[PDB]
């Protein structure tokens, strides 16, 4: 039925060595990897705020989360449904090492408006 879980056996899969690796293979995801790093970080930070929920996002990006948050050192948890995923704001929540914005020193050029510009709200 099940057995088996996180104790004896911590120390394994280096994530950084995956996010590094995703970075330099893709390099165009990273993207994403760097929005999701900086709303959680004003999150995190933001008091006020207890809870914060995502949108429904695909079988990949779910992961691809899941990952920023172990780094970050949160927990994740999964709705009546699972479909979405909602994190929260812990004490062992804190700052890692290095950035992301980090490795990306020197840019060329970034498009970053917060002007005239919407996501897109969906009706029932």
């Amino acid at each position: 039925g099940s057995s088996g879980s996180s104790g004896t056996d911590s120390t394994g899969i280096d994530l950084h060595e995956f996010l590094v690796n995703t970075l330099k293979k893709n390099p165009r995801d990273r993207m994403m990897l760097l929005k999701l790093e900086q709303e959680i970080l004003e999150f995190i930070n933001d008091n006020n705020n207890q809870f914060k929920k995502f949108p429904q996002m695909t079988s990949y990006h779910r992961m691809l989360l899941h990952r920023v948050a172990a780094y970050f050192g949160m927990d994740h948890n999964v709705d009546q449904t699972g479909k979405a995923v909602i994190i929260n704001k812990t004490s062992n929540t804190r700052i890692p090492e290095q950035r992301f914005s980090e490795h990306i020193k020197d840019e060329k050029n970034t498009e970053f408006q917060q002007r005239f510009i919407l996501s897109g709200p969906s009706s029932g």
